Parts: C-alpha cells; sequence; structure tokens
C-alpha cells in the first residue's frame, strides 16, 4: 500500500504545516501537525477542556463506531518549545491519502497548553520519529509509521515542505517525480528516538564550504534550523545589523536585509536553503526588526534541522530494519 496527503503551512511564514487526517467511522477529518520529532498521534477532542479549546475541530470518539477505550492507558508530553498536553486513548482507524490502519493509538487531549489553544489552525500531532519515545502509560503505542509499514510499498515516508506553498508527504513509495538530481542517504542513530544524523558541514552564501561533523535531528515539527553557536554567528556576521538579542530570544535583523543563503552537507552532497527561507518576519506587528530563521541550538541539548533546512530538500525516512535518511535538492 502507499499513501500520499498536502501538506499546507498555517500562515504566511511557514510557522508549521498541517495535513489532514481521517479519524474513526465515519471519517472525522482533523488538521494534523506531522512531528518527525515526536511518537504521539495526539487530538483535540470532545474530551479536552473547553476552555483550553479555541476554533480546533476535536474528535469526538462516542461518534465513531470504531473507536474503543484503551483501557487504564493514559499519555502526556512536554515539547522542546515548552509546550504539553495530556489525557487518555483510544484505538480507532486512522487514514493518511488513502493509507488506513486499523487499531492506530489515538491519544485523545484532557488538558493542552495555551500553546496549542492559541493556535486554531492545528487540531493535534502525528508523531513520526520512532515509538521508543511514545509517552502512552502502562503500555507504549506505536506510530502511524510503525503500525503502516509491514503493509508499505517500501519501508519509507518522505517530506516535501514547500517554502510558502503546500508540499507532500508520500508514505511507501519514492516521487522520483519530485526532485532533481538523485538522493544521497546518511546514516541514523535511533539512540535517542529521533531521525538523528551527521551533517558533514556548512557555507554562509557563495562562502567556502567548512568542513565539519554536525550532528543533530531531521525535525519536521520544529519550525526553524538550530545550530551550534559558531555556525549561527558565522551565519549572522554576514548580514549588516543582525545581532542577537536576550529580549526577543535569538537573532535578529533589520528587515530591510538582504539575507544570504545557508548551505548544509549531506555526506559528499550539498542543499542550499535561500536566503529567502530565513526570514521570519517582523518580530512584532508593524517592527523593523525581523526574526531570524537560523538560530543557536545552545542549552537545547541537541541540533534540530527543522522546517526552514527541510523545506530546501526532499527528505526520505528510510524505516528499513537499519533505518537512514536521504536528501535530494529539488
Amino acid at each position: 500500500s502507499t499513501g500520499s496527503a498536502t501538506t499546507t503551512p498555517i500562515d504566511s511564514l511557514d510557522d508549521a504545516y498541517i495535513t489532514p487526517v481521517q479519524i474513526g467511522t465515519p471519517a472525522q477529518t482533523l488538521n494534523l501537525d506531522f512531528d518527525t520529532g515526536s511518537s504521539d498521534l495526539w487530538v483535540f477532542s470532545s474530551e479536552t477542556t473547553a476552555s483550553e479549546v479555541d476554533g480546533q475541530t476535536i474528535y469526538t470518539p462516542s461518534k465513531s463506531t470504531t473507536a474503543k477505550l484503551l483501557s487504564g492507558a493514559t499519555w502526556s508530553i512536554s515539547y522542546g518549545d515548552g509546550s504539553s498536553s495530556s489525557g487518555d486513548v483510544y484505538t480507532d482507524t486512522v487514514s493518511v491519502g488513502g493509507l488506513t490502519v486499523t487499531g492506530q493509538a489515538v491519544e485523545s487531549a484532557k488538558k493542552v497548553s495555551s500553546s496549542f489553544t492559541e493556535d486554531s489552525t492545528i487540531d493535534g500531532l502525528l508523531g513520526l520519529a520512532f515509538s521508543t519515545l511514545n509517552t502512552v502509560s502502562p503500555t507504549q503505542q506505536k506510530t502511524f509509521f510503525d503500525n503502516a509499514k509491514a503493509s508499505l510499498d517500501s519501508p519509507v515516508f518522505t517530506a516535501d515542505l514547500g517554502y510558502h506553498a503546500p508540499g507532500t508527504y508520500n508514505f511507501g513509495f519514492i516521487d522520483t517525480t519530485a526532485y532533481t538530481g538523485s538522493i544521497t542517504y546518511t546514516a541514523v542513530s535511533t539512540k535517542q528516538g529521533f531521525w538523528e544524523w551527521t551533517s558533514t558541514g556548512y557555507a554562509v552564501g557563495s562562502g567556502t564550504f567548512k568542513s565539519t561533523s554536525i550532528d543533530g535531528i531531521a525535525d519536521t515539527g520544529t519550525t526553524l534550523l538550530y545550530l551550534p553557536a559558531t555556525v549561527v554567528s558565522a551565519y549572522w556576521a554576514q548580514v549588516s545589523g543582525a545581532k542577537s538579542s536576550s529580549s526577543v530570544g535569538g537573532y535578529v535583523f533589520p528587515c530591510s536585509a538582504t539575507l544570504p543563503s545557508f548551505t548544509f552537507g549531506v555526506g559528499s552532497a550539498r542543499i542550499v536553503i535561500p536566503g529567502d527561507y530565513i526570514d521570519f518576519g517582523p518580530i512584532s506587528t508593524g517592527s523593523s526588526s525581523c526574526f531570524g530563521g537560523i538560530q543557536s541550538s545552545a542549552g537545547i541539548g541537541i541540533n534540530i534541522f527543522g522546517d526552514v533546512a527541510l523545506k530546501a530538500a526532499f527528505v526520505v525516512f528510510n524505516g528499513a530494519t537499519t533505518p537512514t535518511l536521504g536528501f535530494a535538492s529539488k
């Protein structure tokens, strides 16, 4: 089997991407944030504290003839940005782009933190990291990909995120029309539960490539590119007037600037992030200070190849017995 679904930016800045997901019988379609940095499929629901719902579409398990309470199971998750959610668990039928999993754990939120409430466009998350990170207790549950994998034509999914435009998540096949040149594959460590890999270096603009190993995670659920402070300083030094602002919470730059590109290495291959992908717009409405899309990972404890990086590539998440990651230009 295969599936193919369009993923759409939630706003004009590509702050996140939503993908429609069918849950239950009859189908209830919710728009979920596909997140290769986590491993829980959770939704706003009829069980979510009413004051914490503000415009989201909810899953109502009592209206699904295939929903079953997973007795005794609870979940609770905290994300790198400080947000969180928790609740109980149903199993139900879940379909993405024509690919159907029966008996998928659907984690129903009883509580969500303010940032989730405040984002009316995101009805929940669909985790695509390794199932070892799944938070369901006392019986850990599998991701949608893990459940689907054996049925897929090939044990892979691909992320093709757009810049200020829709893109595609495919399951079970590689669309050879969706990228240019060849796909370069690189080793993955699953030791921390992530799609963790090592970039071979970087360049800023038309500058020379610096060969240096940068361990990090391919994370579709993180907006920005978080890299070591040395790398990030070298990038922003090429932008007149750019500075790190403790009050804003990262590097800012004059909105009048033209940003240089940023290149990262995948083996001997190179992925070029155009400068415009690194512009996240005014820090506040009407400001001429703009927020940067490349930020320091210092104090995160891990480097994160988030959407800023991934949307410059066609990315293969290869879930073979020994997982790997592939990157192609597009």
